DNA sequence: TTGACTCTCTTAAGAGAGTCA
DNA sequence: TTGACTCTCTTAAGAGAGTCA
């Protein structure tokens, strides 16, 4: 809600239902060929799934506090940052999973960056395989790789150069 | 429908035409600080765009051809790819812009890839600074760096371990 | 047969808000 | 007040199809 103290207590009351979502350890590539371990803490399949969570799609979820008699509510990855700038440079800040798990709602595995730097982490080569990211990736980008284009580059004639 | 050859004719027209757009001269990142040289066909920003052509919306086109008074019309980058096929790993191939400009029609800068692979190529550090695309970047993506993150990972408490 | 417009849709990273009990 | 559902929207890489003369 509007104080800062009202705002504290929203992403306490998070933190600590969240920080009892079920444990779950995933091993991932970090990038040149090591692996490492993370540990997301996963929001339940199906309902309930925790005191102010509500799923709003298939993987969105949504959470809600009374606070001065009304509701207020958020998408359920954006609690940690409610005391940050929500734009950068006039485009809308998004919560971003570095761990790639969208069910994972670790504030340790969420960071607050443009949509575009969020997308972007999929196919970053991961913090040992050269990631650039100021906030750096957990893990490498599951998308990372050569591709499966199916043809390149080409032309029939001779009306083009490169 | 369309026979190989009536197929191959419609390459051959879109050619010819594409090549008579204006010829625009780009100096790009490739990455590892260096700096190339693009050459891009770009299709005008307003009617008439050339004999085959027509905007469909802000930044998208559409090529058409009457064969046996028959209209056949496709997306007008993905007319170097009509001999190719048009699925990969059960994803569709889509029109990708290795100069990143998207007014460009210059097959050479264009790739048949799934969508995922089109949009990687945003942040791939490029063909002189890491890239792994087995049909190789022709730049530095536009998006390659160490990004704009407002906040990141974070808690207030301890209930969390990354 | 052609040009110049019109409309809506796909994807996968993300959102806000209303209806009931 | 809290829970469990419903709906549509945003973005930026991409698409197909209709109308009129
Ligand atoms: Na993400
Ligand atoms: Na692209
Ligand atoms: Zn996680
Ligand atoms: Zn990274
Ligand atoms: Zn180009
Ligand atoms: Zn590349």
């Amino acid at each position: 809600a509007l104080t800062n103290a009202q705002i504290l207590a929203v992403i306490d009351s998070w933190e600590e239902t969240v920080g009892q979502f079920p444990v779950i350890t995933h091993h991932v590539p970090l990038g040149g060929g090591l692996q490492g371990t993370l540990h997301c803490y996963e929001i339940p399949l199906a309902a309930p799934y925790g005191v102010g969570f509500a799923k709003n799609g298939p993987t969105r979820w949504q959470y809600k506090r009374t606070i001065n008699q009304v509701v207020h509510r958020w998408g359920s990855h954006t609690v940690p940052f409610l005391l940050e700038p929500d734009n950068i440079n006039g485009k809308t800040c998004t919560a971003s999973h570095l761990c790639h798990n969208t069910r994972c709602h670790n504030p340790l595995h969420l960071c607050w960056e443009s949509l575009d730097d969020n997308k972007g982490r999929n196919w970053c080569p991961g913090p040992n395989g050269g990631c650039v990211h100021a906030v750096v990736c957990l893990r490498q980008g599951p998308l990372y790789g050569p591709g499966a284009t199916v043809a390149g580059p080409q032309q029939r004639g001779s009306h083009f150069v490169v």
